[PDB]
């Protein structure tokens, strides 16, 4: 197919709830090596989010079954083996996405908003890998996830105003990363408070007809601060 | 592979909980092919697995079919929806043919009681019906006939061997009536069949029992639901 045909196939697959088809189509689009439009990059993201999300959900279900008392060691081993099967599927998906990001999407991105989008995507899929990793690989995937978020964070801070909704909320997602993945609540609070306060300082500059674009995310930052500071 | 029957059944149960129905169906296909008669539990795992597997493809086929009835002035988008519908169709037909082969080679001939024979002949009617929903040309008349014949064979046994309130006999009447309504475009016969089965059940309320009361009355209401809808049409 050509690019426009692949995008139409992706949209058909989405309507049919056939997300593996949708991801395959948008992977093929990405491999043509050109910068994606806003619409195309959202189709890619939605496709793989649904594909990986199904495996993440199945993994949690089987992991919980495995964490319940089973005296029959043969049955215990059957659950472990099935969990590992799902794990390998999940890791294959994440590595496919990470390879698309490292070979095509991040290197070809010529504008800050694109760059931040794909770096945050990279952080997400390393995070997913970290959820199922063990030992030294868990530390490595967590560190790779953090590095990607941090790079997106620094670009957003350099290129966007403190009230920009992409910047806010990259800040929100990053602060939650510190709270939940790194178990670092003091830093989580610090990040969220800096982003909240710096946006608050510029409420002056927003239009009365559009300020909610910013304040909706700022309220989410503030809600997390209330919870976290009360412990 | 190296998994034995107890491992396959446990994997089917784990796949069900993880909503991985393709895995569930594969496990129960492997169990079936070992040649022992499926237990009641195994039969229900097999049926649930393939119902979910085929149901996803049937739903996708309906969605794309309906999209393809949007007269795209560009033949490109029309040909693209047709090709994708045909891809889903072939997937759907592969699933149905797998089930029908299991029924023909293992499930029907290994059934040693009437209830199971009726269950599997009904299932054969169901999967030829799903094929009939997407078939065309000379393949369509074959598929329709094979669906009707399977339902008729199931109905003959069920009328001889099962009480009119038995949930399997009621569910067979339900699906056979849907066959007439949807496949043969015969709502008058669909209603006649459903009305007769409903009335045969209420003529013998003494044959209800505690174990299947909820199942029986659920399907009786489904028969009534179709009757009211089809009559208002």
């Amino acid at each position: 197919m050509d690019k426009s045909e692949l995008v139409q196939k992706a949209k058909l697959a989405e309507q049919a709830e056939r997300y593996d088809d949708m991801a395959a189509a948008m992977k093929a689009v990405t491999e043509q090596g050109h910068e994606l439009s806003n619409e195309e990059r959202n189709l890619l993201s939605v496709a793989y989010k649904n594909v990986v999300g199904a495996r993440r959900s199945s993994w949690r279900v089987i992991s919980s079954i495995e964490q319940k008392t089973e005296r029959n060691e043969k049955k215990q081993q059957m659950g472990k083996e099935y969990r590992e099967k799902i794990e390998a599927e999940l890791q294959d998906i994440c590595n496919d996405v990470l390879e698309l990001l490292d070979k095509y999407l991040i290197l070809n991105a010529t504008q800050a908003e694109s760059k931040v989008f794909y770096l945050k995507m990279k952080g997400d899929y390393f995070r997913y890998l970290s959820e199922v990793a063990s030992g030294e690989n868990k530390q490595t995937t967590v560190s790779n996830s953090q590095q990607a978020y941090q790079e997106a964070f620094e670009i957003s801070k350099k290129e966007m105003q403190p009230t920009h909704p992409i910047r806010l909320g990259l800040a929100l997602n990053f602060s939650v990363f510190y709270y939940e993945i790194l178990n670092s609540p003091e830093k989580a609070c610090s990040l969220a408070k800096t982003a909240f306060d710096e946006a608050i300082a510029e409420l002056d500059t927003l239009n009365e007809e559009s300020y909610k674009d910013s304040t909706l995310i700022m309220q989410l930052l503030r809600d997390n601060l209330t919870l976290w500071t009360s412990e």
